[PDB]
């Protein structure tokens, strides 16, 4: 990944083998929650189209999520390639070729062109590009994994609220449907399904209470 | 977060992934304990409101209490707008717009806009504001989190007065109540509680003996 | 490796322990999996025959794939002989001389003829081309590790398709067929070798069958 | 803390992470050993009263230690305000006032007042006398928690005179007393307690008993 | 060890604390293996002569290998003084004295001395000399530590031959011969020793048979 | 510890928590032996007075040897002191007043003093000074904790002559009476305890022989 200097400009730099082993046992221990995607982000700021396919390729296990990413890039790769045409013929002195769908994804490339292309003037920003195809093929990924529906969520007679919301809430998360969705669903399935004491105890409060006073009326 | 940079001109230094581990480490070692608030808020010293959205979203399970987070700061959010109200129009050149409520909570401003509104003079507390509104919210949730009241807090027949303390004392830091309340608590609760045997103790030496004296009394 | 200087000259650097301890501890611990092959690639980068040689020998155990894995350095070696004259007699100044098979595997030069050999205009990819055939070996090395071919694999009655298809991928990476017979393998033999059920269940899918719908239809 | 800049201004800076995570380890792991007084000493060196105060805040259980911590800071502070007049009123520019106890404690400012006044000329030290507190504190803590006295040490029959030593000097080290006394004790009754045999051995020894010399006499 | 410090002047760097840890470690759990020369090459890169006695002296227990270490050292430096002869005079002011038998094995030599003859121009290898000595000692230590001879390895009636060869190339390695003898080393003794049924199953491959193809024909 | 900037100079610097921790971890889990001298040397290059009665206090456990190195500490600044008395009256301005035998080791006199004596010039070395007293503290330390004498080494009819000389080495490194007198002893003691057999057996190869060949005759 690039890196300023102490004057302000930037240079390619070796990966980390820290920010690797940390990629790796995350996966490995959290599995493909949620919670992935903010870490993918955060771990791989500025990370050359070569150091992303190097934080794929070495997930071990797994290999079907992988194979939904690889097959999710390469359609938004055959989408970008169809909205920007490249242009053939010679290149000007003081401009370097664009990349195309699958020189964006880093797959016949060299590492040297993709730094030309992230210090360029202006800065060609195909790293952040690959990035947010990563992102949108793991949030396919984390919808993959959902293991409920969102509808089939009704707590038992002795399952506490705290769990039902706790288990409502992830896969809420997890569906990631809609954001104007999600809130009418937190305002109707929520109270929709609740155990008919506390149930009621919430009814008591109408459809104004929040979610504070949701929980401390079922509590104690 | 930002940083002091050599020489004297702050620049953006990217959240470390040493730093996001250690906050994933505590959450889930430590739950939600009286201590993670400072804990929390020496992880991220003067941190853009997007990294304190990151270290909020890193975060695994408990989504029933990061959703109370996210309730009370767009409270604080509204309470703010309906304090600090916000003209319209062109902005300075040279001088940054007054932020809005969803401005400070970094839903709707980029980067460069926070990095602005801190790096400028006068700068704008947008940092030291979102991290008192994740503090409210951190307290609220572990408030909530505390399984007895501090009323309930007895001592066992043969339970010593050190565990009993110990107890008894940490359900109190995680009650709310102002200092006054605290000191009158500290004065009428804890010797009626106690043991007999060690009850006769703490009342032979006075009401207003300090804590290390009945703890030494009873010591053994 | 060889770290390139922030505007300035390119500097040779020792291999860092880090770096050789991340490398024995992945060795050791994941065996031979197909992604030590990624891993290796990721961690020797830009680096001289002498510190690929290093990371070779620092390798304990397995040393049957170690000689496997020299006996085909010492193949492309030979190859690289056959195919490429060897000059000799006098030569010029500030030009290196015609490199060898056995030098560009590193076992009869030294770390100044190899930086001599990386800094020329133009430069020879001395590094590049051990790092190829040391790839090469990792790759039959890891061919030899394989449990099962990939053409008896067999879904069992209660083995969710999941699990099927990650060991299908699994067998599919460690395979040695060329990327043309890989295609048409993982378009067949994925919906040829599965359970009747979700066989009828893709048959009834038909053609285009990707791996997302697939998976979406086997549900349950 | 306040790292002093290489021929620059002393700028502050946070604590970092690992100075509270190893402070927190240590208080966990190891109780409340005499060590860590100087443990504690040695991660806090120039650092602000707000630094000190997240130091103990972040401090888990022991609620009994830090609120008799606590009582002693207030004490302190109680003292320093009453043996040192408050002036107020206007106050000259460039100058600061005058620091209260419960300032100097760092309960009732900012950072901005504790850096000014450990930048003021002359500098006024606020962190060497709420360090200073805190020892004081954490030096009745380790008392308190010592849960045998100095004067009832006896060494075993079958203890031998390493273990017996061994366990004198640490309650020793747990003691209270004055220096003097510390001597004198520390000179007579190491001798005076011992086991009959390496009691005469080291009343053979006779005046000027040296550790070394009775080690060595003890033998075997 | 002495580093290429920004910008091209070497400057002296103390041997770093972690590195001695990693050294103590390698020398605790792998103990004496034929990985350990790979290892200290790697940990030691330019290092001082002091630098290396002080890795040499971190080393607990075997103390038998380590006095093999230092007479070994001994008997090259005095052939180094029998091959090098060291005329004796006043110095010149410009250039450095030739370095006798033991300014070498930093017994005598001041680490300025050292330093000296290291950035001198041109320079002293003195580090790369005392390098080989020392890896001289380790090939004699890991030719003893070898539990059973070349010879004695055979393999047993149901033991795989995958334990086998990796036993036999382990014992190999260990030993110490030319490499022109192990050739028909391996020729001889590989199929000769192994089971019957695949001693006759790898005589059917034929006598020049490659590694790989007699692996996989007893494979499973 | 001090360290060296890039334009050359050298100012003071917080001691590490890393430093701390793997000393405390070091002294403890080997206790003492004979290679926790030169851990401490290589730990604490550079380290001010404070940073070595930082690290000598913060060793719990073992007060025995440490009031045994404070004893010797306080012998070598006494003699110090009558070997160097200090001059009194006005100090000159360009110079500081050089310490005491007390100062040296840093118990009367603040950081920044010590930091004036060490970048002084010329400088003036009270961290080597104290560093080689403690040194010397702990070789006596080291000879204390010696199990047994180098006299009563005799080898067991059963115990291995490996062991026996391991034993040997060990508390003769651990002896440190001399180094002549010691290699009197290795040619001496080492060939007068033998087992009968192996004892003839290194007879046989008369007094010229060295231990390489004195092992492997044992040996097998």
């Amino acid at each position: 990944p690039i890196v300023q200097n102490i004057q302000g400009q930037m240079v390619h730099q070796a990966i980390s083998p820290r920010t690797l082993n940390a990629w790796v046992k995350v996966v490995e221990e959290k599995a493909f929650s949620p919670e992935v995607i903010p870490m993918f982000s955060a771990l791989s700021e500025g990370a050359t189209p070569q150091d992303l396919n190097t934080m794929l390729n070495t997930v071990g296990g797994h290999q079907a999520a992988m194979q939904m990413l690889k097959e999710t890039i390469n359609e938004e790769a055959a989408e970008w390639d169809r909205v920007h045409p490249v242009h053939a013929g010679p290149i000007a002195p003081g401009q370097m070729r664009e990349p195309r769908g699958s020189d964006i994804a880093g797959t016949t490339s060299t590492l040297q062109e993709q730094i030309g292309w992230m210090t360029n003037n202006p800065p060609i920003p195909v790293g952040e590009i690959y990035k947010r195809w990563i992102i949108l093929g793991l949030n396919k990924i984390v919808r993959m994994y959902s293991p409920t529906s969102i509808l089939d969520i009704r707590q038992g007679p002795k399952e506490p609220f705290r769990d039902y919301v706790d288990r409502f809430y992830k896969t809420l998360r997890a569906e990631q449907a809609s954001q104007e969705v999600k809130n009418w669903m937190t305002e109707t399935l929520l109270v929709q399904n609740a155990n008919p004491d506390c149930k009621t105890i919430l009814k008591a409060l109408g459809p104004a209470a929040t979610l504070e006073e949701m929980m401390t009326a079922c509590q104690g």
